[PDB]
RNA sequence: UUUUUAA
């Protein structure tokens, strides 16, 4: 395609020969690297090849049709590129299993080559089309397993066909800060039926709609970012609220804003120290830029207990995080195992694979991963760890554990095996004065509400 | 059993 640089922006125009998904031009990494005027995303092209050909050489998607600021161009390119390559990656892996057989002894073995008419899986990997589809779209031999059930990677790919390629100019207020500090409370307190609430997290959506109804008697419908990107916005919007905004790449947020076209402003609420977006290819991310025109910070939690605040303040928030919660009972460590969950406890674990056995172990209880719980408040958390090893989700710096510990406003049980390195920190949280007064919180909050409403 | 997420 053609690439221009009208001062001081970048414009890519696709030509009739070009491979295009919606408004995004599909380019090979080398084509990007040959182009001097695309040098602002050469790090992206290099990162695409380093995680594809070595692990063609992948693809780089670029927004076309509009003069875009360089920073937005970078963000939109990187975000759309990750979606495209993740779909290719998953499908290529499935294609490898179907043609070369599974790699033992991995989870590749849990896939089954089956005839499309003899399976009951709703979605299916079609070996002739080289993509995942509904079972009734496939004819003959198909591969069936967890990545095809459902094929999120295909859903996200199809969403690229409607992804905006030109940022929407509007005020973007960021409210960032520590867990439990009232970022989501702001959305629940200010949302009107003329607004749109989105969330980077699915369970957080239901928490919002329920809390707005219970607290303000107002029926709203919060949607995930993915739901909006994958399904569009078919009504005018005054304020766009994005909760758990740091779970999404900046270019995804730009695409969401241009899809919604809010008439007044955008408010992003989030915490970069909690779970973000992961790339299954673990590509180095270069262009997750700040897109806010104003940024406010919250350092005082209302939810998190003193023992938990002491731990995550020290690990993740440079000791600046405090809490107004007076709960200071010790965290219960169970390696024996001497404990059972009480009614109302949220049962949490870091691994999706362990959720199955825990649901059986604790029928009637809420059970989910730490990552899926992000944004929720619970009276008690019953965390279970089935195995102790060097998995990064349980590392000391893990954002997953950060989220897990900060879900409770009171009791926390950590059920694990002896030798769990986390036991030391849990039974001996860092010392310090991590307590704040309610009015310190109120004056911090007032500064943010003054700026949001200004 | 390495984590988001559509209808
Ligand atoms: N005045 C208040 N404003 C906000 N939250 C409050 C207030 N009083 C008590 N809380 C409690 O603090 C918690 C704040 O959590 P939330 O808004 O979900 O935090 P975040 O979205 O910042 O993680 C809620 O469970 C709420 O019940
Ligand atoms: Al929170
Ligand atoms: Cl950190
Ligand atoms: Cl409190
Ligand atoms: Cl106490
Ligand atoms: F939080
Ligand atoms: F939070
Ligand atoms: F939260
Ligand atoms: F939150
Ligand atoms: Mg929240």
């Amino acid at each position: 395609g053609i690439i221009e640089t009208p001062r001081g922006a970048i414009k890519v125009t696709a030509q009739p020969t070009d491979h295009v998904v919606g408004e995004y031009l599909v380019l090979s990494p080398q084509t990007v690297l040959r182009s001097q005027k695309l040098s602002l995303i050469h790090a992206l092209a290099e990162q695409v090849k380093t995680c594809t050909h070595n692990g063609y050489d992948g693809r780089v998607l670029v927004p076309s049709g509009y003069a875009i600021s360089p920073e937005d161009f970078q963000s939109l390119s990187e975000s759309a590129t990750m979606v495209y390559n993740e779909r290719e990656f998953v499908n290529r892996k499935l294609h490898h299993i179907a043609m070369h057989g599974p790699a033992l002894n991995t989870d590749e073995e849990s896939y089954e080559l089956v005839r499309a008419e003899r399976t009951e899986h709703e979605y299916v990997y079609d070996v002739d089309q080289r993509r995942c589809c509904k079972k009734e779209e496939a004819a003959g031999l198909v591969l069936v397993g967890d990545l095809t059930n459902p094929p999120y990677h295909e859903f996200a790919y199809e969403g690229l066909k409607i992804r905006p390629a030109c940022p929407y100019k509007i005020a973007v207020i960021g409210v960032f800060g520590v867990p439990g500090s009232g970022k989501s409370a702001i959305i629940k307190n200010l949302v009107t039926r003329q607004d749109l609430v989105t969330s980077g997290k699915k369970e957080n959506c239901q928490e919002i709609t329920t809390d707005v109804m219970r607290q303000r008697g107002l029926e709203i419908s919060a949607r995930t970012v993915d739901s909006l990107l994958l399904n569009g916005c078919n009504r005018p919007v005054d304020v766009l609220y994005v909760d758990e905004a740091f779970a999404c790449h900046s270019g995804t947020l730009l695409a969401l804003i241009a899809l919604v076209r809010p008439r007044q402003k955008v408010v992003l609420c989030g915490d970069p120290k909690q779970c973000g977006f992961f790339n299954m290819m673990q590509m180095k991310v270069n262009y997750n830029h700040n897109i806010c025109t104003q940024v406010y910070h919250k350092s005082i939690s209302r939810r998190c207990t003193l023992p938990v605040t002491a731990i995550v303040s020290s690990l993740h928030y440079e000791g600046k995080m405090r809490t107004t919660n007076e709960y200071n009972k010790p965290i219960v460590v169970d390696t024996t195992g001497s404990t059972k969950p009480d009614p109302g406890d949220l049962v949490l674990t870091c691994f999706r694979g362990w959720v199955k056995q825990l649901q059986i172990d604790y029928r009637g209880y809420e059970v989910m991963t730490a990552a899926a719980s992000q944004g929720l408040t619970r009276k008690g958390v019953y965390a279970v760890r089935q195995k102790v090893n060097e998995n990064p989700l349980y590392a000391s710096t893990s954002e997953h554990v950060n989220v897990l510990l900060t879900r409770t406003e009171g009791k926390l049980v950590w059920k694990t095996l002896s030798g769990d390195p986390w036991i030391k920190t849990l039974q001996n949280p860092p010392k310090g004065n991590f307590k704040a007064t309610i009015k310190e919180w109120e004056v911090e909050h007032a500064s943010i509400m003054a700026g949001i409403c200004s």
